[PDB]
């Protein structure tokens, strides 16, 4: 039907909550050591998202368009804590030092994982560059919310600070998931299917970078 | 640094407030066609300033220098009005209508200056585009002062809220020059040559762009 429905319909299918890594964690069935390498490879991206909006951001003439990618940026970046603060509170609750976060090489897997936005953002088809953001922002609230269901029932999180991450972004993807759809719809110059084309590597490529835990 | 001095002293042996152009304008010699031309032309400039700081960013590794330019580029696109909005402003007040400006084809001098800033802000050396950046800002509290005071002056300007755009940068980018010029010394990787080079380019492509009114 239309190429948004389909967009949505090749996320359903290749969903990150489906992978065993978070069956897994939905039935408590992981363990400290595999959480604490899952904090650490994730860094590299959570310090690489904001790159990828200034990316699609530093292309666009579209006035409308960069001033709500700028809103998306805003809210990963400015101020304090942002979410790469949030993330690294998370990190450290799961009793990890900061020495060992910094030093952290990050896996082969984990720099794939963010060559695959990377490529998309700095591509040719802005929509297609949304649309690489939006395959992995749509699934973010739904997925933070299993995580903190699984973080408090067995991994024994009582501070609320430590998992505020996954709280702010319970919400903040709403938005952002449903302001870049209209991305999507106001960048499209004829290239849907590279739109389509970039849904299906980043669902992949995460698939890929959750493999490699297990 | 001795390098940070001597982009400095590009900048002033080829200062835009020596212009011929912006002579004429101190002592009011111009004319309110070429206001206009001016007006009109500089639009592409000041709807492209945005992109050349998010492509800076979007290469940008070093996370505290780019909360930085983030600040700058907030000011210059988050809420109403922005630069771009008070630059339309002031346009208008000039005496052109909005078909006008939005159907106004840009000059080649125009397009190369863009393009000049473009190059630097996308080429490989992050403190060379902070740099060619830093040759435009660091000119414009001086410029906006003139400018305010020759347009109640010799043309006419009874109401502020119309050179709002020059009163809001007459203080705005001398911060943006201090925090560029620290973004400079950071983000440094043995390119001085580099800055130096960008430094030479942009403030040639800027006395060109003002040749073409003259
Ligand atoms: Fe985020
Ligand atoms: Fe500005
Ligand atoms: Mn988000
Ligand atoms: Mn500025």
């Amino acid at each position: 039907m239309n190429f948004l429905d389909q967009l949505d319909l090749i996320i359903q299918n290749k969903h990150m909550l489906e992978h065993t890594f978070y069956v897994k964690w939905s039935k408590g069935e992981l363990t400290k050591e595999q959480l604490q390498a899952y904090a650490k490879d994730y860094y590299l991206h959570i310090k690489a998202f904001p790159k990828y909006l200034s990316a699609i951001h530093s292309r666009c003439d579209d006035l409308e368009a960069r001033k709500l990618l700028l809103d998306n940026l805003m809210d990963e970046e400015n101020g304090y804590p942002n979410h790469i603060d949030l993330w690294k509170q998370f990190v450290f609750a799961l009793g990890v030092t900061p020495e060992e976060l910094e030093a952290h090489e990050p896996s082969e897997a984990a720099k794939a994982k963010v060559a695959t936005f990377m490529r998309w953002c700095t591509g040719d088809s802005l929509a297609a560059g949304v649309a690489a953001l939006y395959s992995y922002e749509s699934q973010i609230p739904r997925i933070a919310r299993e995580k903190i269901r699984g973080l408090t029932e067995y991994f024994g999180f009582s501070n609320p600070e430590d998992y505020a991450y996954f709280t702010e972004h319970e919400e903040a993807d709403v938005r952002h998931a449903r302001e870049e759809k209209a991305l999507i719809e106001m960048l499209l110059k004829d290239d849907a299917d590279k739109v389509l084309e970039a849904s299906q590597e980043v669902t992949q490529s995460l698939y890929g970078f959750l493999d490699s835990f297990l």
